[PDB]
């Protein structure tokens, strides 16, 4: 049996824990192989004692979702030590870091194409919705629940969502911004707080990062009888799509936890193997990194997921 170790930076993370489950499936189909998965619980200290673990029990590959993406560094040097590869997901690594061994590879997205695609979304409704513009000024005044703060896809979201719209001709007004830290409850708490600051009559659209804290958003306008405001998310959650369709949420971005499950799986199993990280497979592997494509999600394709 091959032994691959993985670590999740925190296992109740919505999103990851779609990922996490996925490959769990993946490896259960696979019967020559034993998955050693840990959570991490938010601490990159904890993930490198893990790590120091799974490479006793003599794993032969690693998967790493990071905590610290800084940390990609103290990872490739324990593994390298045992001869290991290392498959990084979803917390991107610098490049420095994935040159820096010849058996780093990373699974992941485009992190800015699903805040183009956001934008794109939100443009589309915005001009089907023309009652959503509340003061009548042809702007969107917004507010925006961010990601961890220097995330990759925290801040690629943030920035091109509204670069998009902008470019599309669609001045915007930003009215708040402010991370909830990926976090359903932090957004209920922030956008509560909002909705009862001197902008709440002015807001007109609803921005977040992900759709854990769209969802908090939801729930603080149901709370304040604003459920007429529109929100917007990414991941398509299970869960989000079950909003979609009710109208609680506008519109949402899937962030596709199944191919990137089956890509962190299929390279991580070669590798242990001793094959080439995409053998067998076609997965695109460009300078050791696979992106895989975000996708706009409402209520007109919605049946499609
Ligand atoms: C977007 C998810 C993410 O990267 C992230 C990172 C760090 C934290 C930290 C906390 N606390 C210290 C409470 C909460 C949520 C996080 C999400
Ligand atoms: O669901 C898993 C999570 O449970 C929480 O109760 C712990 O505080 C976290 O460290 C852990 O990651
Ligand atoms: O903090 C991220 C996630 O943590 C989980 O424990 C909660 O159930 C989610 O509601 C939350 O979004
Ligand atoms: O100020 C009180 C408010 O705090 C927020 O954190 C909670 O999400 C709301 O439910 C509550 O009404
Ligand atoms: O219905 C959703 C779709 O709407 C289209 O207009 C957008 O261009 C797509 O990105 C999106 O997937
Ligand atoms: O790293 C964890 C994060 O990955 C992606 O950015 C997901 O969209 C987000 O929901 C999740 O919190
Ligand atoms: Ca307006």
């Amino acid at each position: 049996a091959t032994r691959i170790g993985v670590t999740i930076y925190k296992y109740d993370d919505n999103f990851m824990s779609v990922v996490r489950k996925a490959i769990e499936q993946d490896a259960k189909a696979a019967p020559d192989v034993q998955l050693l998965m840990n959570d991490s619980q938010n601490d990159q200290s904890k993930q490198n004692d893990q790590i120091d673990v799974l490479l006793a029990k003599g794993v032969k590959a690693l998967a790493i979702n990071l905590v610290d993406p800084a940390a990609a560094g103290t990872v490739i040097e324990k593994a390298r030590g045992q001869n290991v590869p290392v498959v990084f997901f979803n917390k991107e690594p610098s490049r420095k870091a994935l040159d820096s061994y010849d058996k780093a590879y990373y699974v992941g997205t485009d992190s800015k194409e699903s805040g183009i695609i956001q934008g794109d979304l939100i443009a589309k409704h915005w001009a089907a919705n023309q009652g959503w513009d509340l003061n009548k000024d042809g702007q969107i005044q917004f507010v925006l629940l961010k990601g961890e703060p220097g995330h990759p896809d925290a801040e690629a979201r943030t920035t091109y969502v509204i670069k998009e719209l902008n470019d599309k001709g669609i001045k915007t007004e930003q009215l708040q911004l402010d991370t909830a830290m990926c976090d359903t409850a932090q957004a209920k708490d922030k956008m509560d707080a909002w909705l009862s600051g001197p902008n709440a009559n002015k807001i007109e659209v609803v921005i977040a990062n992900n759709d854990a804290m769209a969802m908090g958003a939801v729930e603080a306008l149901k709370a304040h009888n604003k459920s007429s405001i529109p929100v917007f998310g990414v991941d398509a959650l299970p869960e989000a799509l079950a909003l979609v369709k009710s109208g609680a949420l506008a519109g949402t971005v899937l962030n596709d936890a199944n191919n990137q499950a089956k890509a962190t799986f299929d390279l991580a199993k070669n590798l242990a193997d001793g094959k080439g990280a995409a053998d067998g497979t076609n997965w695109k592997i460009d300078n050791k990194v696979v992106r895989v494509p975000y996708v706009g999600v409402d209520k007109d394709n919605l049946a499609e997921f």
